[PDB]
């Protein structure tokens, strides 16, 4: 089979059709051997990850782009740039195999024009390589975003996208009912693997090199679980404790909700989402840790529908959102949002902490989390809530000025993120 014309429809599917990379590669994965995942994975990401400067060339290269009918071609032809730019694919073997894609998309006389245009761009690659740099366009940003950046980290934005466009680090998290960090570090160099602490997440451990679970020492009995550092870092503010009932919302794929109960064994949990799907991970997790947790469908904006009347002692609301602070682990995001979304996604956010708020009880303790760089979700957004809710105190995370704390992505630290410690005094 032809892993150029399988990265191809994988893609088209998510820019012209916006499906989610996650929804698409995993069946078409079980399908080729180790090697050829590895390769049909860089690809897919690869291409979406610059799909900018794949989009540049393209226009430098053809006077008509392929449209309408020939938009795979489109696709295929930037898998074959995307080669021909950041591996070292013999040429003639990307070349060769990027072509032959063009049996499997049933379009074969355009054998031609691909090879035509891929080889143009070998001999014009350079004036339109650095014309390119040259753009706006070399930090793989889609304006909108970028602007959004500039416009809130007046100061950071360039180090902000270049850590967007960093292969991202893999970050686990110890069970430390089983093991110390340090103590399973030592199995971990043993097995001939290397990763390194982080002294503001003590659960944590980023890999020199990212690595199949079936490859982490312990992954099936639940001594690790992947989870970026950012996220760990929950818990620092959740602070749970045994006895407690803990609302965990939005809970899926309920790398949170298992964290808590690594924290504290005897907390009870209950775990909400509104997807049933997403929902199932949270078993699969729960039981993989020897676990268990009350988990419940449910949305956030009308929680009587699943919790009547209840009061929590804590909750950990990680509140849907744009996911600008995850770009480098999903470069699918830069092209699937879009500018609107992000005063729609602040409103639901804005909307559950009104709808939850009364859920938790006088003297209990909420932490709102993002996976955002964008303060309209962020330190505004807790700035908004506490000024219309009056029984509301900010604890210990930035100020009543600058609400929160912002975490932003780099090679050995978390993802772009963000949290709120509140309190019901
Ligand atoms: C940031 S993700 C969850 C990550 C998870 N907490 C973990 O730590 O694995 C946000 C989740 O919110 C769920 N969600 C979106 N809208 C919701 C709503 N109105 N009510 C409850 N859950 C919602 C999504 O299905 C998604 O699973």
């Amino acid at each position: 089979r032809n892993l150029r014309s399988m990265a191809a429809q994988a893609v088209e599917q998510v820019v012209e059709q916006g499906q989610s990379l996650s929804n698409i590669l995993p069946p078409l994965q079980q399908k080729v051997s180790d090697k050829d995942k590895a390769l049909l994975q860089e690809l897919c990401f690869g291409v979406l990850r610059t799909l900018s400067q794949l989009d540049w060339l393209i226009n430098k290269l053809m006077a008509r782009p392929m449209t309408g009918k020939q938009r795979t071609v489109h696709y295929l032809i930037m898998v074959g740039l995307y080669q021909l730019l950041y591996t070292r694919i013999p040429p003639h073997a990307a070349l060769a195999e990027t072509v032959e894609g063009a049996i499997a998309i049933k379009r074969p006389q355009l054998k031609g024009l691909i090879n035509g245009v891929l080889r143009q761009f070998q001999r014009q690659q350079e004036e339109l390589l650095a014309e390119f740099n040259a753009s706006d366009a070399r930090y793989l940003h889609p304006s909108w975003l970028l602007k959004r950046l500039q416009k809130a980290y007046p100061e950071q934005w360039q180090s902000i996208v270049e850590a967007n466009n960093q292969r991202p680090p893999m970050w686990l998290r110890i069970n430390r009912t089983h093991h110390s960090r340090d103590s399973w570090l030592a199995l971990l160099d043993e097995a001939g693997m290397k990763g390194f602490p982080h002294a503001d997440y003590p659960d944590a451990v980023r890999l020199e090199t990212p690595a199949p679970v079936h490859a982490l020492p312990g992954f099936e009995d639940g001594w690790v679980t992947v989870q970026d550092a950012s996220a760990q870092g929950c818990m620092t503010w959740l602070a749970p404790q045994n006895g407690e009932h803990i609302l965990d919302l939005c809970a899926a794929p309920g790398g949170k909700t298992t964290h808590i109960l690594e924290v504290a064994p005897e907390a009870q949990v209950v775990a909400v989402d509104i997807d049933e799907q997403r929902l199932s991970r949270v078993y699969d997790n729960l039981k993989r840790l020897g676990m268990k947790a009350t988990v419940k469908q449910g949305d956030g904006r009308y929680p009587s529908q699943w919790c009547g009347e209840q009061q929590f002692d804590r909750i950990l609301l990680d509140a849907p959102c744009s996911a600008t602070g995850v770009i480098r682990r999903h470069p699918d995001i830069k092209w699937l949002r879009r500018d609107r979304d992000i005063p729609e996604l602040a409103q639901l956010q804005s909307e559950i902490l009104d709808a939850i708020w009364p859920h938790l009880k006088t003297g209990g303790t909420l932490v709102y989390a993002t996976c955002s760089v964008l303060p309209e979700e962020n330190s505004l957004q807790i700035k908004a809530f506490l000024q219309r809710t009056a029984d509301a105190e900010l604890c210990e995370t930035g100020t009543p000025e600058q609400p929160g704390k912002q975490n932003l992505p780099g090679a050995e630290e978390g993802d772009g993120f963000f949290y709120a410690k509140l309190i019901k005094k």
